[PDB]
């Protein structure tokens, strides 16, 4: 009763009872920036798995996408909002219906796994059991079974992929959205972000005081963490490709980019008014399953931004509402 | 170290190994405003239990206190920060060591129970099991056993007091801090916030369109929710009074106030440079146990604010750090 509604008219045009169930994984990345992706022209092979799938036509790359801000606190709630970046007031985002609320009201079975921090309020109106902490191991009070593969005891993003079949089997003949919130490229200690298999650009910086290390060694650790994210996305897609009774999709966007020493600036979090372009420039990818019914939108005049996520998610679940009239999306609506 | 440190020099002057363990309950209230508390002169007995304890000298009233902002998203992280309101940056509060991080490092056993939303990042570095969701019942994925006493199935703040003895028993001979984050006076549906026992100021507004109801009936439901918070604070104190083995304290402050129709303004969330006084004026109370060693501090000339919380918590746990010099606190350090 106490929510500012945006999509009270929302209804599904078709349901899992009259066509194949829809199964979407939305990956909320962390600190990855567009121009260190090989698929956007970076001079190093940072996403070999995604590049191969792009060459096969399975993954669609949207190029240099713009985040709404330079921090998770700002970007993550706005990513799932109806307000968009221009009218978004990070302070009062929680008073509004968000796109997760709409999908849950229409019967989509939502799971949010988090190896980062939390959903920044997005999940607060749904039952607590639909949100799972994956930045802690079970004895620490969380769920991630892949935290002891490295000397930092840091939980890994691929632990969020363990037995997602549980959720799918609990929700037969239902549309499903799974949100995975990555640790990704968070710094400054990039060398802690990936297991040794991905320690490929060398040597790396092994200190949290970035200014002290040499700039190239900071970049090397950052690009190694991208390699681990490329693998995590590949394993996510491999799991979806085995769900042959559903129509599947994986959408991936980072929450913001990262400065890597341009004009001496490192990290992120700068007020958007004068943040450098590197902090606002993010990768964006969409994978679609075999025999997909969906059509990918072409990059419009203005390019894409975080504002396209909410209409995309509504389109992937066939939701009709005036709330998305004339709004950019990564996928066209079906009719 | 990926954390911006503020109290790296912190050390306890004495420990539970050489004096009585310290046991502190910090209540983070919600939407209660100073001038509707009967202990600040409101012409209605909204806090009858606290008023009796104030008359006995057991509760100290700090009068009209100022919150740092007009929403929980802004105020809650700042309440636990070292930066204080004037340097605080809500987007990047999470990058900084906060007072809970300091207490945890020094060995205080911290429990955060939340019947509101969550800790707004404050608990993110501590093990997940030290944070408990109390706005959901157990079958919903939370912990609160008192959600079915009302027709809205709304979880009640007193459910957070159920069997706190479990936490105390698990931390024998340790200092303990318990944070209880209230649902409290959140609106606009004030009439949902309290069980029938507290439906005392009548008639009440039973709609969410507050500008439609008669103003006094909105005020009546708001004041009923205060009665239920007064009762919750009394039950909290009654539990602490039974921990005779420890030196105890209860500190209570709201996250912000509330407009109740003055010049047509309702609810809160206005930008703090422009917000009316009602949204920034909050109650603040301190209860101390029998034979307390602590003394109430000199009032700042402008009155107290949220900035006093962090130095107060440090002083209550005998923590010595340069980060408290020059800073306001509700109680003096022991020396
Ligand atoms: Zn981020
Ligand atoms: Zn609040």
């Amino acid at each position: 009763t106490e929510t500012i509604m945006h999509a009270n008219d929302a209804i599904q045009k078709t349901t899992a009872s009259t066509r194949k169930p829809r199964l979407v994984v939305m990956v909320v990345g962390e600190t990855a920036r567009a121009d260190h992706a090989s698929f956007n022209g970076y001079q190093r092979a940072t996403f070999p798995h995604m590049d191969k799938l792009i060459g096969l036509g399975q993954v669609h790359n949207f190029g240099n996408v713009t985040s709404c801000g330079t921090s998770a606190a700002y970007s993550v709630p706005c990513m799932f909002s109806y307000l968009g970046a221009e009218k978004y007031d990070v302070d009062t985002a929680d008073y509004h219906e968000n796109v997760i609320d709409t999908l849950d009201r229409l019967g989509v079975a939502i799971l949010w796994r988090d190896n980062n921090s939390d959903s920044k309020g997005v999940m607060n109106r749904l039952p607590a059991k639909q949100y799972q902490d994956y930045k802690n191991s079970p004895l620490q009070g969380g769920n991630n079974t892949i935290c002891h593969t490295n000397p930092y005891d840091e939980c890994r993003d691929v632990g969020m992929l363990v037995d997602l079949d549980d959720h799918v089997k609990a929700h037969a003949n239902q549309d499903i959205l799974i949100v995975l919130h990555q640790m990704g490229n968070h710094g400054p200690a990039y060398y802690k972000r990936y297991d040794d298999e991905f320690a490929q650009f060398l040597p790396v910086c092994t200190s949290s005081e970035l200014a002290e290390c040499e700039r190239q060694t900071v970049i090397n650790a950052y690009d190694n963490a991208l390699l681990a994210t490329d693998d995590f996305l590949k394993q996510t897609i491999d799991w979806l490709a085995a769900q042959t009774h559903a129509d599947t999709a994986m959408l991936y966007l980072s929450d913001h980019g990262e400065s890597l020493g341009e004009k001496g600036v490192y990290l992120h979090g700068m007020p958007k008014a004068f943040a450098p372009k590197e902090q606002l420039s993010i990768p964006a990818l969409l994978w679609l399953g075999a025999d997909t019914p969906f059509a990918v939108a072409n990059s419009p005049t203005a390019g894409f931004s975080h504002d396209a996520i909410t209409p995309t998610l509504l389109n992937l679940f066939d939701v009709s509402t005036q709330a998305t009239a004339d709004k950019t999306a990564f996928v066209n609506p079906l009719d």
